[PDB]
Parts: structure tokens; C-alpha cells; sequence
């Protein structure tokens, strides 16, 4: 659909509103919406584990095999 580029302005610079948040009027009327995404718990549901936090590597091995005897009675 073409068209002409259209450009809000008058004179060198004789108004420059500089309308920020001002136009934000329109975001209170979705905002409405945004009220029904206040139990949403997604972005979070994957991430916070379990509740979950216990390591500890190891298996533990036990002593095979002794030292020789040596020193032997039988007299």
C-alpha cells in the first residue's frame, strides 16, 4: 500500500511537544489486559529449581590387602 511519508512538524521549530510517556495513555487501555497475565509464573516456572541443592562425590574405599605377615610362630 503505498503512500506518502507523513511528518509532524511546523515551522524551523516553533513546537517540538515532546510527547513521551504522555502517549503511554494508550498502554492503560491494554494494560487492562494485563491483568489476566498476573498469574502467569512461566518465565519463572522453568527456571528456580526444585528447591534442590546437595552434592558430595565419593564412593569410599576400603583397605584390601594388608601388609605382609612376616614373623611367623610355629616352634
Amino acid at each position: 500500500m503505498e503512500v506518502a511519508m507523513v511528518s509532524a512538524e511546523s515551522s524551523g521549530c516553533n513546537s517540538h511537544m515532546p510527547y513521551g510517556y504522555a502517549a503511554q495513555a494508550r498502554a492503560r487501555e491494554r494494560e487492562r489486559l494485563a491483568h489476566s497475565r498476573a498469574a502467569a509464573a512461566a518465565a519463572v516456572a522453568a527456571a528456580t529449581a526444585a528447591v534442590e541443592g546437595t552434592g558430595g562425590s565419593g564412593g569410599g574405599p576400603h583397605h584390601h590387602h594388608q601388609t605382609r605377615g612376616a614373623y611367623s610362630s610355629h616352634d
